[PDB]
């Protein structure tokens, strides 16, 4: 009668507590991924059951305030939320999808859609700021579980909800779809320090997509042809194969094989 839930808090959280959300998370994405080959494939959209469909994230911090964000779990990503008594949802891309997001939420007495979707470039648009100025950490991540909450009571802006949407998005899905995100965001919480993610973590948050095409359309593992990526002092190298990046990601859309 309810998707599976995962809860985390920032209140007292630890690099152990994190590192049990993420893989709980993990965990519930991959029920029904396919793990026969060497990275862990997200299930594929088409025929997917609205039962299977989504997982709830729920977030509470020091201010015992809670949130609830949907992840689809066909990329992992975040769809929508509810605080209180109200559901608010990124806009669909199509008509499937707006139909999928009526089965969220469905006790609140208020739904609203953005008129925006939640793509990075217009969530930092209405932020007015970049990820690469957007501070990362569990002290962010604190603050932006009371903006996302106090959004339904009238006391957050856009803008500073937009800059939430960018801190929960990157460390909750991208810390699931990258072990390497997982590991920055690891190393934030370990030395209570807050940071902006430096050019290899946008890099890689930007190339999600292409890599899951370019790893599941591989032959021998070789890709058809290289993505660039870049290093955390910005420097920019190539990949060629699926092999050295098994560490590195830890699910992928899905995406066709010829
Ligand atoms: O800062 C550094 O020295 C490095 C940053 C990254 C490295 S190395 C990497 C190497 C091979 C891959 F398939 C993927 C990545 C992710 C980004």
């Amino acid at each position: 009668k309810q998707y599976p839930i995962i809860n985390f808090t920032t209140a007292g959280a630890t690099v152990q507590s994190y590192t049990n959300f993420i893989r709980a998370v993990r965990g519930r994405l991959t029920t029904g991924a396919d793990v026969r080959h060497e990275i862990p494939v997200l299930p594929n959209r088409v025929g997917l059951p609205i039962n299977q469909r989504f997982i709830l994230v729920e977030l509470s911090n020091h201010a015992e305030l809670s949130v609830t964000l949907a992840l689809d779990v066909t990329n992992a990503y975040v769809v929508g939320y509810r605080a209180g008594n109200s559901a608010y949802f990124f806009h669909p891309d199509n008509q499937e999808d707006a139909e999928a997001i009526t089965h969220l939420f469905t006790d609140v007495q208020n739904r609203y859609t953005f008129a925006f979707g939640g793509n990075y470039d217009r969530l930092e648009q209405l932020a007015g700021n970049l990820r690469e100025n957007i501070e990362l950490g569990n002290g962010p991540l604190e603050e932006a579980i009371s903006a996302l909450y106090y959004y339904s009571t009238g006391g957050t802006q856009l803008p500073t909800l937009a800059r939430s949407f960018i801190i929960c998005i990157q460390m909750i899905s991208e810390a699931a779809r990258f072990q390497y995100i997982e590991g920055e965001m690891r190393t934030r919480i370990r030395y209570n320090r807050r940071s902006a993610p430096d050019p290899s973590v946008i890099t890689l948050e930007n190339s999600w997509g292409r890599l899951s095409t370019a790893i599941q359309e591989s032959n021998q593992g070789a890709f058809a042809s290289p993505i660039q990526l870049q290093r955390r002092n910005g420097s920019k190298f190539s990949v060629y194969d699926v092999s050295i990046l098994i560490p590195i990601i830890a699910l992928m859309v899905y995406r066709c094989a010829p």
